[PDB]
């Protein structure tokens, strides 16, 4: 399966650490957007709104990293112990993986990239919808030790790849106690962390 | 089961078509945000992140209006032609939920709410984003008449829900004639349609 990818890029991070946890080795193809790779016609033929992740499987092309981290796991799960099928453990999931997206990594986005990307001052406020997102993953985490419930997920992972990248970006994750427990357990338990946080050190570079 | 909602906003009107596709009746429960209903104690202990729309199934708690649809048809659809279980299908409805929430909707979000809601000046930069949102809609409708396949799916009833919000608004839908026509087509299939457009119509009122 190809994987078009940078390493610094959380979303992409989140695929590596599925197919790790699956025991899939991806073939990882590095685009270069600053480049505009992605923006050529033979990119947009398999992914028409040129973004990374994607994933080609056979014929198959995929984007939206949480999308791929389920269907490698729906496909080529030999159990479905990163994606229960039960439907409110799956349900719950599905929620921190929109939460993922829509309000953490949305957080990072909206408040570091100005800074690393468009050399614009940081906005103090928002700053504060990083630590207002973090106050609900806080809370997400009471009474669990994995974001969605007893065990490892895809809603980890995704989340993990995000949470590692505020590590590198000097965000004081020390401040939220349950994911600062959570986060030290996953970076023991997790497959693929060591590549997920050479990754990440990738990524600090922009700082 | 308990849905917390206003029927006006996007994320619950997607909802309520799903129930209504699956012969569901919900037992809707007005929330007062502009009050701060939703930051009382009591909703905190339903829904931490004090969002609507917010199911309550039993004792099940669950929000994220797209985790919400999916739980509704894998916990009660009879079968699963709202969300199909061969994994390359559902991964192309889900990279379609995922577009919804963070391209298409949040073009709307980002380019209509600060005028509506805070009185500022309209942005035609952030206008050129529902623009591109709007044309990877026209591409991915390309060869189907629904948005992730042939037939009627959760991701056809997240994006109508978006869709008709633009209508109400004045966007011009007729300039991505794919959309116009799968649009169009929806109005006509989509269970609960006449209660969305009842919902959007209140949406309207904020312009
Ligand atoms: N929500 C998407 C985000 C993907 C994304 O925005 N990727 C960036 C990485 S720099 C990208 O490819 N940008 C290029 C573009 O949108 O043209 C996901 O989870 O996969
Ligand atoms: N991505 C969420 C969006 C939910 C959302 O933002 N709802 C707004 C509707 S006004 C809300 O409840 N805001 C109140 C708050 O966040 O305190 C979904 O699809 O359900």
């Amino acid at each position: 399966m190809d994987f078009y990818y940078l390493p610094g890029s959380a979303p992409c991070r989140s695929v590596l650490m599925t197919a790790k946890a699956l025991g899939i080795e991806l073939n990882k193809k590095l685009l270069n957007l600053q480049a505009g790779e992605h923006l050529k016609p033979e990119f947009l033929k398999i992914n028409p709104q040129h973004t990374i992740p994607t994933l080609v499987d056979g014929d198959f092309a995929l984007w939206e990293s949480r999308a791929i981290m389920v269907y490698l796991v729906e496909k080529y799960g030999k159990t479905d112990s990163l994606f229960p099928k039960c439907p409110k453990k799956r349900a719950v999931i599905n929620q921190r993986l929109y939460f993922d997206m829509g309000t953490l990594y949305k957080s990072f986005a909206d408040y570091y990239y100005p800074q690393i990307f468009a050399k614009a001052p940081a906005d103090p406020e928002l700053f504060k919808k990083i630590e207002t997102a973090f106050d609900f993953l806080n809370t997400f985490l009471k009474g669990h030790e994995y974001a969605a419930g007893d065990s490892l997920t895809v809603a980890d992972l995704a989340l993990l790849a995000s949470v590692s990248t505020f590590e590198v970006a000097s965000f004081d994750i020390s401040k939220y106690p349950n994911v600062a427990k959570w986060y030290a357990n996953l970076k023991t338990v997790a497959p693929g962390w060591e590549e997920n946080w050479a990754g990440c050190l990738e990524f600090k570079k922009y700082f």
